[PDB]
């Protein structure tokens, strides 16, 4: 399996994720359901955190709203899954299969629950207050219904295995008898808003519940009265967000309660300490170590080398690991909100990966961390929409180029904290294309200029050191140039050559046209693709022959790509400009359009290719033949990109919303799939 950086967890569920001990962790993911291996299980070396993401559990067809393991010995691997397609699945994570599943609720499902008493029974509640009880392996069910209230969370008591707990949107908590036809054993009335946790005493009674109210509530059985208010401190910052209250009862030390608190914050609450509500930060002396937005879910994970673990999950995208016995963030996988729109990698800062995500977030991804897989930094500032496009500065180190689904076209600093510079002049469509090259007029008469090319056809040449000045429509000076009356195509790619001598674009009717410094002269068209142009990648200038920074490869909107050598037409300096229309080579063998191609900086001639056909393509480009295809992801490929440093590693972004990095070596197939 390739390294994976997953989907965020799901928003607003009271259980859409769980841990088994070993162990195997799990968390609901738009449609899915993704597993990660934590502990010695992970095969991770001494230095770098001891998890990884294994696999995925796919078959639901709307959001996965909720995800129970069976905790019972011997089914680890059982677990059930809640879905707004309106079914209760339960699975196999060996198998990644479906053992059986139904489809009872007539109303949204609002969570499950796997009874930790009974082996095969699975409770869940939809947002009518209807309840069903499932028992998977006589496939027998029981319709219930207790009070005309939304069911926000619902618990099985870990001690009895005929009471569960069920939470409701106005404060309501009920614990029912599910032997006696759903008879409400106890009304606990207290909580002013959503009922978001609840959880037994581990100790067999007592239970707590946390809500929307910035309350918990310590109730007892015996009296069905609360004996305990524990509300949420007004605490210190380490933007209108409402809270979630969740959680967690560790077994260890029953005399501790876990909640979530405002902003993520996590919270160890003495019990004994009832009057003077003593709590403890979680991770109160390191900065930064915790959540920034509200966590969602805690899953307790004891691993097979006894170290008492804590998974959360939150609202900043961060999936956290803590250390129960230090309080202490073990590790933090991070996720992506949005498409995986564009990669690129820092010529300056070698190993920097600038992640353009759906989610209105920049990622840069340090892949040479030594002590950690995921060390990944964040950048929202100034964002908000969609990040379509990314190119780093070829030489300033932490400089960075973007561009948005809405035209937008910025400049960002990741060495510091400054807010990026956004440019005045921006596009009337989605930024698909950004480039750094030498700059023509009207603004050489800075170094390097930033040209962008946006949805509507045209390529602005922008100017870094003035960012809220004008920036320039290269049309003004093709048409000038080159001498040219009718209207000019709608440009859909810009790419420049290595030595910055020669510019190529790509246009909506597939043509390709080669200009040159320093007043962008058309001395050569391309015309081969009949489709939209979509990449262009130029050969880089270090392979054992020279002659070979002359191949462009090209994708359009065909699934065949082509490749084109440019070294006659180009030293040849034809004062007319030349048509051609034969390939150098051509690469079939995808079955969807092009969204991305790229040559290895390691070796000569050798390209790899994106496609909507869900695969990546390695290719041997002069011999045209396909070396190995990666099939990891489940979407549409919209990037890829080589790693610097090792020349088996690429990586590659999908609207699956996933970023892989896998290996060329361990692909099975060598073509895509037919
Ligand atoms: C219009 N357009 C679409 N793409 C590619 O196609 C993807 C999305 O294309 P889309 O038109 O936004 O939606 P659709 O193709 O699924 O119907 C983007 O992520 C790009 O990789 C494009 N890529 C480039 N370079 N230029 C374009 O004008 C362009």
């Amino acid at each position: 399996e390739p390294r994976t950086l997953p989907p965020s967890p799901n928003w607003y569920c009271a259980r859409c994720s769980d841990a088994v001990p070993g162990g195997l962790f799990g968390f609901a993911a738009r449609t899915s359901v993704f597993l990660v291996r934590v502990g010695p299980g992970a095969g991770e070396s001494p230095g770098t955190p001891p998890f990884r993401v294994i696999g995925e559990l796919v078959g639901h067809t709307e959001r996965v709203s909720g995800f129970t393991f069976s905790h019972h010995p011997g089914q680890y691997n059982l677990c059930a899954t809640s879905s707004d397609d309106g079914t209760v699945k339960i699975w196999d994570v060996e198998t990644k299969t479906v053992v059986t599943e139904h489809a009872l609720h007539q109303h949204t499902i609002s969570t499950l629950h796997w009874s930790p008493r009974v082996k095969d029974l699975i409770v869940s509640g939809d947002e009518k207050g209807v309840v069903f009880c499932y028992w998977f392996n006589r496939n027998d069910s029981q319709h219930l219904f207790i009070e005309p209230r939304t069911i926000f969370c619902l618990t099985c008591s870990p001690h009895h295995e005929d009471l569960v707990a069920i939470g409701y949107k106005d404060g309501i908590v009920v614990i029912i008898d599910i032997s006696k036809k759903g008879e409400v054993i106890h009304r606990l009335r207290g909580h002013d808003d959503e009922i978001h946790s609840i959880a037994w005493c581990p100790l067999p009674c007592y239970l707590a519940t946390g809500s929307k109210d910035q309350t918990i509530r310590i109730w007892s059985c015996s009296r069905g009265r609360g004996v305990m208010i524990l509300k949420l401190p007004f605490l210190k910052r380490r933007v209108k967000e409402r809270l979630w209250l969740t959680l967690h009862w560790p077994s260890n030390q029953p005399t501790q309660l876990v909640s979530s608190c405002f902003g993520g914050e996590l919270l160890q609450w003495d019990l004994t300490q009832s009057w003077r509500r003593k709590y403890t930060l979680f991770s109160a002396s390191s900065e930064g170590q915790n959540h920034s937005r509200i966590v969602f879910n805690l899953c307790p994970l004891q691993t097979e080398d006894d170290k008492q673990l804590l998974l959360s999950t939150s609202m900043d995208r961060d999936v956290k690991c803590w250390d129960i016995a230090t309080l202490e963030c073990s590790w933090t996988l991070p996720s992506l909100g949005g498409f995986a729109y564009s990669l690129a990698f820092s010529s300056v800062d070698i190993g920097s990966l600038a992640i353009g995500v759906g989610d209105g977030m920049i990622r840069v991804w340090n892949t040479l961390s030594i002590k950690n897989n995921y060390d990944v930094k964040n950048f929202w500032q100034g964002v908000k929409s969609k990040v379509t496009a990314l190119c780093w500065h070829p030489t300033k180190e932490g400089c960075l180029a973007f561009g948005t689904d809405d035209g937008k076209v910025g400049l960002y600093d990741t060495y510091s904290n400054k807010p990026p510079q956004i440019s005045s002049t921006y596009h009337k469509k989605t930024v698909y294309t950004l480039a750094w090259g030498p700059p023509v007029p009207p603004m050489s008469l800075p170094s390097l200029a930033l040209y962008s090319c946006g949805g509507e056809g045209i390529v602005l040449q922008h100017n870094p050191w003035k960012l809220s000045g004008e920036a320039f429509d290269i049309n003004k000076l093709i048409r000038d140039t080159n001498s040219i009356k009718y209207k000019l195509p709608v440009h859909t790619e810009i790419s420049w050559k290595a030595d910055g001598k020669i510019m190529a674009l790509g246009n909506e009717d597939g043509s390709i046209e080669i200009f040159q410094i320093p007043n962008l002269k058309l001395i050569c068209t391309i015309q081969q693709h009949h489709k939209l142009v979509n990449t262009i990648s130029w050969h880089h200038e270090h392979g054992s022959q020279p002659e070979l920074s002359y191949l462009m490869a090209s994708g359009s909107n065909n699934a065949v790509i082509y490749v084109h050598n440019l070294k006659t037409v180009i030293e040849s300096s034809p004062e007319s400009p030349v048509t051609i229309t034969e390939p150098y080579r051509t690469l079939s063998g995808h079955t969807a359009k092009i969204t991305s191609v790229a040559w290895s900086p390691h070796h000569d001639g050798r390209l790899v290719s994106a496609s909507y056909d869900g695969t990546a393509q390695v290719w041997d480009a002069l011999r045209e033949e396909p070396l190995c295809n990666f099939r990891g992801h489940r979407g549409r490929l919209l990037c890829v990109a080589w790693s610097p440093l090792d020349p088996d590693c690429i990586y590659s972004g999908a609207d699956d919303f996933c970023v892989h990095k896998w290996l060329t070596s361990m692909q099975d197939h060598s073509r895509p799939p037919q």
